[PDB]
């Protein structure tokens, strides 16, 4: 089920990699980072940024939303670990 992660930026950044396919996914979370502290996980799909649904938006749009409030972001994410193929 989706869950909320509340991040406070560090000096370098948040410490995650966003990778776009369509959907945006957290491809990597840096050890010891704000992202890790917030319990963001690699593989999470990003559903909302700061309370706004981003499903359908481009990668650039979503990155802009993450940057929009200096220093903090809240990410509603869903970790999918089941897929029938």
């Amino acid at each position: 089920m989706p869950r909320l992660c509340r991040l406070v930026r560090g000096e370098q950044g948040y410490g995650f990699h966003l990778h776009g396919e369509r959907g945006q996914f957290i491809r990597r979370v840096e050890p010891g980072s704000p992202a890790e502290a917030a319990a963001l996980r690699a593989g999470d799909r990003l559903v909302e940024v700061n309370g706004v649904n981003v499903e359908g938006e481009t990668h650039h749009q979503v990155v802009q939303r993450i940057k929009a409030v200096e220093g903090q972001t809240r990410l509603l994410v869903v970790d999918q670990e089941d897929t029938s193929v």
